[PDB]
């Protein structure tokens, strides 16, 4: 549910408190926009245009 400071939910299992993080409505986590690819440009604008975004992990899964 509430991500936490010291929870774990990329690939990588790192914290949010590190670099970007996108949040995945697939799987309901969050990720990192190295990671997953998503540029902090393009993570902040579906943000703003509220696009449900879904990891690459979940698209192929
Ligand atoms: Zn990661
Ligand atoms: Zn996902």
């Amino acid at each position: 549910g509430s991500m936490d400071p010291n929870a774990l939910y990329c690939i990588c299992r790192q914290p949010h408190n590190n670099r970007f993080m996108i949040c995945c409505d697939r799987c309901e986590e969050w990720f990192h926009g190295d990671c997953v690819g998503i540029s902090e440009a393009r993570g902040r604008l579906l943000e703003r245009n509220g696009e449900d975004y879904i990891c690459p992990n979940c698209t192929i899964l």
